[PDB]
């Protein structure tokens, strides 16, 4: 059975739209109603699934494959309307909350970053205020707009504001541009969020940044949220707000190794907009990030 | 001055964001919040402008010598809220009509046409309509999706912006009682083939007569081969030359507004969809001059 | 549930990899081992599924939707090796034969045209020598090659040779170029096949060609095999051997209306190679062709 | 011997950079210095060659193949500078003239349409004032100006002005979009609209009447077909001909006395699926066949 | 007011086709007549403008925005003929000189690199022989020849030869692939290899030492970065710099006395996801910021 | 003569389909019958040739002045039968070596390297190997898939074409006992990062020494950002400059053959994969000159 054969699921996982008893459920969130610039992330889950067949959940020299250590399934997608932002967020919250009643955690494949507010609400409900590892070119702590409460530049502001996040245990890495509009990092920093700009990441290195994550997060339940635009546009052209001067794929993949030293309770990989991609490299990278997160969940638990 | 030089305006027209005294104002509506399938029409005005430099408003055997046109830039449409975006479009388009005769709106998804109909009916009363589309776009609204792109002509008829007895829609195919029951004349792609351009033009003239008419073109009326850059393509469509030839009949009508919607440039190839959209717009501007 | 949401099946049909009791099973054949020029048809089923969500099986003014008249399902794909032509053909034959033990018919989404030999073998086994309506820019009655018994230019030669086809009840429409290599139509014509070149089709028109199909086929069980390259490259750029000067999409779709006047017992839509496509228009057309065939099956039965 | 194997030559013809004694030499002209809008036709020959391996010079029910009737070769390209329009046009004429000293005729693969003036100069030197069949969305009879003598909208104005063309034996077909000079000189202009009325057959009859048996040069701008069929071109014009219409119309060439031809304005950067270059190959293939039929 | 709305200007700056009294005018130069390989840079300004709406002139932790420190405007484009290299270069110089009569400086968005000779001519007229920071995979100090005086490999040879540049204050960085003239004139060449050894910091130190406080022109060929980061360019050269390296290196400009700059060779037809044009915008944005910082 | 002019040969070299007396012959292997995922490498030689005109064999601070090279065209490889295609490649490559010193094979999928190894070992005995790849390609063959693209180095070791104690493979990542058990040195992408270019080059020199060495480059060794046009991309790969810098060490070795495989142009963007492949080939040719 060649890897491109059969209806595409994430990493060729079994499909079950009403999953019960799994460790990690992969759930798509095909929605881009929060996008402020280029849309198209509504196709992110479809494209990521299509390209994911390539990727095995077996590493190099890591012993047993992820899927022999933990039980995972592709639960299909949340039925998110493209016509109403507030309804989509509520729907996502309800669906994600549902998944946690009989499954340990989910990996949400987006979809624009606004959806993370729904995920944080679901996860925080089960675990209390959460530590956060956030990889992004943008802080995403901007204020809501008239008529846009949940644009894709707001999710971590809502997370802090609603106490879904313990900002003293939040680290965001890769920051180098403004999303929707210029807004200082004063809100984040004043709340105690540790911001690691792309510049600082260059100084710290993968190792130093990983140490910083372990120190800030400790063993608190942690949600790891990855905006694909964290990496340079060369590595992830298929995204709605590219920001030149970003991380290399290998830096992001190496950094995520530290997740297995934490207590991850949820994760997401957002903002893949496949129409802007080239050779599917963005969706392939998104898959690999997802795979690494799953493996690290296994290692951690 | 090569045609690609300078900041791109529609057909290299002058730009004036607050125009007054023009015959037709070209106005972009960069918004795709009504799209049900592929988004990207928010970039339609930019792409159309970018490709439009190629196109002269001089045919074979000059528009901008006959009438006064200008590119009024865009309506600032939020991508986050369909209700606010439609209201904003309505306000802006209505404002344009207070000071100028008519507009050509470059979309943007077809939902925006309700705003256009509202503005135009405010000036001319209930309107005749010539609607070119693969889809009827007379589907019901529902709570949470009041202005999806399949509703504009339903809203138009419901709100009495359209006189359905003077509305013809051409090109419908793929995958109608409401429309027909209201008196709308539907010309499927199949029927269009039987009637031909000339028979369809005769039908339009018969149905619309001299009534103030809004001509609304969904780029998806033509086969996906001619317009790949669109959100809901429908195979088995009209040839570009058929649509362009058909639109010559507009000069025999009394056009009071027009639009060219649903160009989604990310799906285009070689810019051909945006070039065709420009040519459609150009034809409409010329026919406005001929009519008036 | 927006049409791009959920794991993609053909026209959003239910999925069942072991279907029993359906009227028409949609089965993918992700294989391009028979391609002589550009490969990539192995991705045809995936791409066709992905773009098919757009298309409803409800026509305009046709009353009840296809799926309210007949029971259809997406059976997933045949696991076709990309490394061995003869094994792939045998595997396809066996799988397709299996489907007919508990289901009335299938719609095979290819995959290169070589696979049709397997389909003809399965269908002929159930119904005896078959009438054939073949839409293609190429006759596909070329001889096998050293090391290539089942290249994509051979299927109708094998069908005639093995008596899977009643050539006196076979019509091929759209012929205008040579595939793999130049070969006269003498073999086909000498066997009594009616060849309607693209030129002749222009003279006959859709209506005249449909009359010709009804006359030649009658009420014999008929297999309808569509090579996407029948239409001009403008309408189907995503294919392995384009041939300029082809039919319009609407001509092909109109012609296929005559299928409901026949006794169809199987069909396929082959040679979509999505890497060469633009805006997905080829896969969208392939979907619509499939939809029309399904509707016509319903009408006929 | 798969069609995509080997270094790409036009229709897998043999290559000879200094051909002598052939019937028709296929010569590339990789230059876009005359382009007024999108450039990229400099890559036309390369892309056409690459996609051409698909296409056999054997038709359906047409008998022996073209290459069994006439001896053809791919002569490579003319070394045309991208930096100087006047030098490129001069170089083109010299090279084309050279080919005609040793071979009966050439099929030039462009490259932008300005190059056709060089071809006309070379061909008229051998045959005298020429009849012309010109397929294009644009008339290409616009005036030259200082600094742009050879923009791509000039070749037929030069041809007429220099008496390389007998305008009373020139027909241009497909004109549309956005003509006194041409008409006043006796050129028959068939707009796309008029072509729709006349049909392929009526237009072919018209061509035969206008050209007669005068030596004729057939020049095809790929932009004559609708952008749907030829997206890869520099100045697309919506509302154009179908591929099948152009190919069928070109059958009339075998009833004429063709002495040269070209296929211009393919700009592969704007193409999709290589369909423009595949069509250009098929047009060239039809022209070669009709050359064999005529002679 | 979404970033993709309105007619596209560079970074959504106001437009004024006859700007007077500004600090820095952004001027497009839509011309690729100097290109030796792939054309298409004529569309550079249009594509850069279209993608630039994304990018704010506000940095991270950098304080007040660029446009709050300096007054900038998009001056539209120079009307450059695609048909004549010499006329285009002359036109460019005239237009750029005009801008300098009424505005402090300009940022030119190309267009192929040959245009830089016109910019250098205009800028040196105001400031005398210039220091130069040149980022490129290629030295662009190749000789001119008759018929191609201004191909895109010549601008810095002209600049040195005409004494528009003080070569003892010129540094070129990124050179690689496939130099006596430049070195013999005192130019400091930093190959991509040497850049790897020196690092961003070492190279910046070198620039500061070489340029000092002499008026300096900063010219960036987008092909300095690896093709992975800038695929949309005419002569890509594998093995190039990372985007982040170029952006970080350009921080040193605020320690200098910049009097002009440009960002050349974007050819959008070869771009993917618009990433080249987005990067070009960010480079321009950094140059404007460093101009404000310097002054 | 502009670099895009003339029929495309590798780096504008002369063409001779039956060469004799050359130092290195460039030979295309247009075949993708071993691909397990995306096909299209059958077009690798054509695309590489098309883009290669850009690249001069003159570095900074001239190859074709040092050694004599030629483009020998392609091997006529059937797309329909893997066993016949491998045998054909072997025969053709062996024929080239009877009359010329070495070849640079431009692929084509990596399965073809078994044929190359067979031909080269016939001239030099069991070979040292430097293999750059995201994948080890030492997977087992099976009936019906004897020469899939994940087998070439397994066949090489099994058939004694390779001395595994003198084989190093660099770049392995993603998703090895056979190889390690045979003495192969595997340098994962992670280890490569620790060692750097210089440490890896030292390791290669130590392992291979002066033994006749075949250098086989899978384009997928570099990150998909640098080489999108390939059949099995693996994120987190090497930068182009790292691969090019590493290959400088070949000039300190005794190279007897090389290849650049798995370019699949349909997935490329801006031709960057084919341009990189050309530069890799160019570097290898220069290092051949330096070594010999
Ligand atoms: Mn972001
Ligand atoms: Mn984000
Ligand atoms: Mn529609
Ligand atoms: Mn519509
Ligand atoms: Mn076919
Ligand atoms: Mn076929
Ligand atoms: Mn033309
Ligand atoms: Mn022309
Ligand atoms: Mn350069
Ligand atoms: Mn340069
Ligand atoms: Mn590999
Ligand atoms: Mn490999």
């Amino acid at each position: 059975s060649p890897r491109y054969a059969q209806i595409p699921t994430f990493m060729r996982l079994p499909h079950d739209p009403q999953p019960r008893g799994y460790d990690v459920v992969v759930i798509g969130a095909p929605y881009d109603g929060g996008t402020s610039y280029r849309p198209g992330a509504r196709f992110g889950p479809q494209a990521i699934r299509s390209e994911s067949g390539l990727i095995h959940g077996v590493g190099i020299d890591r012993g047993p494959g992820t899927f022999d250590l933990i039980n995972c399934v592709d639960a299909g997608d949340i039925n998110l309307t493209p016509f109403d932002m507030n309804i989509a967020i509520d729907t996502a919250q309800s669906h994600l909350s549902g998944l946690l009643k009989a499954n340990a955690a989910f990996l949400m494949i987006g979809g624009d970053h606004s959806l993370t507010v729904a995920a944080l609400r679901a996860v925080a409900e089960q675990h209390g205020p959460l530590a956060v590892v956030h990889l992004d070119a943008h802080s995403d702590t901007n204020p809501a707009f008239y008529g846009g409460r949940y644009h894709h530049g707001t999710p971590f502001r809502h997370g802090i504001d609603e106490k879904l996040i313990d900002p003293a245990a939040m680290v965001q890495i890769g920051i180098r541009g403004h999303n929707p509009k210029p807004d200082s990092l004063d809100y984040a920093r004043g709340h105690g969020v540790r911001v690691v700009t792309a510049d600082e990441f260059g100084e710290l290195g993968v190792g130093g940044t990983a140490d910083l994550i372990r120190e800030k997060v400790g063993q608190r339940p942690v949600y790891v949220s990855v905006d694909i635009d964290v990496v340079d546009p060369a590595f992830a052209p298929g995204t709605g707000t590219p920001a030149p001067g970003g991380l290399l794929s290998r830096e992001v993949l190496a950094l995520l190794r530290c997740v297995g030293d934490l207590k991850p309770v949820g994760f997401d990989v957002m903002e893949v907009s496949p129409l802007y991609d080239h050779g599917g490299i963005t969706s392939i990278l998104a898959t690999e990030i997802g795979a690494e997160l799953l493996y690290q969940y296994a290692r951690a638990h």
